[PDB]
Formats: structure tokens, sequence, C-alpha cells
């Protein structure tokens, strides 16, 4: 008769398969909030101790990090933490790294040849770019990506880079969107998630898209990692702990990938042979410890008008 509240800012379809799986494993019903990360976030903040929520899942890393420093959430069991690399869990242990996703530049080949694609994200304010491709300005993992880049090259040439975005990309409310008008021959290109390709080739069975890695440690290639963390306010931190500690089994994995074209995070499990090698990604050196809460990238964001 216990009931958990998830508040999921993953994808819809991937939080109801991992809540669904978890409930025909051990009878506990999850009762789903769907929302976006930051969203969420901010009404955990407010809820604070009186929020229903006990488990939170997220697309990406920095809505954690900002609640794991205001202390809303729960140290993690030994076991769980035990099932991922470190440097994808919370530092203090108290949020864990369930799927990573990484960024991509979905292309059509009709309308573009692979050789002739921006060698390096940075290249992309360049004019002779303009009206070529879409970027998605709201997105939690585009937030990622300004972060990277004004890690990897600096606040000033972070600024410089996403003047140029402003100027010449065209804005995308979602990564749907973005990956439907690649497909639809809109827009020659667009910077997005890997997995949404994934999701656009099960629909409608081929595409004319292709995905292209910038890899060589290219700002770019950015590894970013969906997690998960329990409410310290949960009045059932027994069966919320539990419900973390499936998402990382092998059969929650499995359930979340059966959605989402991700990247285990439990140790020793490999990712579906269709997706780009993880080991072939050549991501920046950079961890969601390193992105942080991703502040400075929110402010270049908002001063540049995105
Ligand atoms: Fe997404």
């Amino acid at each position: 008769p216990v009931t958990l509240t998830l508040y999921n800012g993953q994808h819809a379809a991937t939080g109801i398969a991992i809540a669904k799986a978890f409930q025909d494993k051990t009878g506990i019903q999850v009762k789903i909030r769907k929302g976006g990360d930051g969203q969420l976030a901010s009404q955990i903040t407010e809820e604070g101790a009186r929020s229903p929520a006990d488990v939170l899942y997220t697309e990406e890393s920095p809505p954690l990090i900002r609640l794991a420093s205001a202390g809303l959430l729960a140290k993690l069991e030994p076991e769980t933490l035990a099932l991922v690399e470190p440097e994808h869990a919370g530092g203090n242990g108290d949020w864990i790294g369930i799927t990573a996703r990484t960024r991509v530049l979905a292309y059509n080949p009709k309308k573009i040849d692979e050789k002739d694609l921006p060698k390096s994200l940075m290249d992309l304010s360049d004019p002779s770019w303009s009206g070529r491709f879409g970027f998605v300005p709201t997105s939690g993992a585009f937030l990622e990506q300004v972060a990277a880049v004004i890690k990897l090259k600096g606040q000033e040439e972070a600024e410089d880079w996403l003047t140029g975005l402003k100027a010449f990309g065209s804005i995308y409310t979602n990564n749907v969107t973005a990956m439907k008008a690649v497909e639809n021959g809109e827009v020659d290109m667009a910077l997005i998630n890997n997995y949404y390709w994934y999701t656009l080739k099960k629909e409608k069975g081929e595409l004319n898209s292709r995905l292209h890695y910038f890899g060589n440690q290219d700002p770019g290639a950015l590894v970013t990692v969906s997690g998960a963390a329990v409410l310290k306010s949960s009045k059932h931190p027994r069966e919320a702990q539990q419900f973390v500690a499936f998402m990382l089994s092998e059969e929650g994995q499995k359930a979340i990938l059966s959605q989402s074209a991700e990247y285990p995070m439990r140790k020793g499990m490999q990712a579906d042979p269709a997706l780009k090698p993880f080991a072939e990604l050549d991501p920046p050196k950079l961890t969601p410890a390193d992105l942080g809460e991703a502040s400075e990238a929110l402010s270049l964001e908002r001063d540049v008008g995105l």
C-alpha cells in the first residue's frame, strides 16, 4: 500500500517505463509528476520539507548538483553508489548517474555532405553557417554545452561563440522539433542529443538524416549525465532508495534503454551496439562536477538573449 511519488524530468515514456518495471518487481505504486529538470528542481526548492516527491529523475546533472548543494538530497546507499564509476555520481554521494547522453550534429546528407560539416562546434559562430543549423537554447543539455565552451575556451570566446549562434542559428523550442526539421528538409543540420534520432527512426522506420559526432575532445563532443536522487524529506526512505537502486539494476537499465537510446551508467553494462560506441565518443575532459550548476552558462544565455 506504499505509493512513491517520482518527479520525472526525463522524457515521459522513459519515466513511465522504469516506474512500471519497478511496480512489476516490488508491488510499490509510483505516481509520476512529469516536468522539466529545472522546473521540477525549482518546485522541490519551494516545497522544501513539504514536498511529496520521494525520488527525482533528471535528464541532466546541474539540477541535481544544485539540489545537493542545498542539502535537499539524501545520501544514497553504498551498494547503490557501488554500481557506477564515482565521477558519474555526486561528490557527496547524494545523487547518482543513471544513463549518459551525448551531443551530436544531426544533418541531412541530401543538403550537406559529411566532409562539409563544421569541423568543430566552435565553427558554428562563423557567418557561413547562417541559416544552415538549428539549436535549442532552452535545452538542458544545450546549457551544459555552453558551460563546457566556457570551461574549455574561456568566457570571452564563449560569449563570441554564443553571440554567433544568436546571429546565425535557427531557434527550435525543443530537440524533437529540431530533429524533425532536419529530417523534413527544413534545416540542413541541428545540435541535439544522440537519442532523438533513434526515437524518430523507430517511429518512421527509416530516416534521411544522419548523425555526426565531433569527437576529438571537441567542446561539441560533450557527454552529459541523466541522474536520480532520493529526497531527504521522503517519508518512504527505504522504498525510495530501492527505486534508485532498481534504476541501476540490469533489468532497470534495460527498461530505461528500451525507451531511450542512451549509455548505461551501471558498471560493466554495454549500450545497444547500434549506438556509436561510447569509447569512440572521445568527449572533452569534463565531468558532471566540472559542469556544476552551469550558473555562468545560464547568465551568458540571458545576457545574449537566448
Ligand atoms: Fe531530452
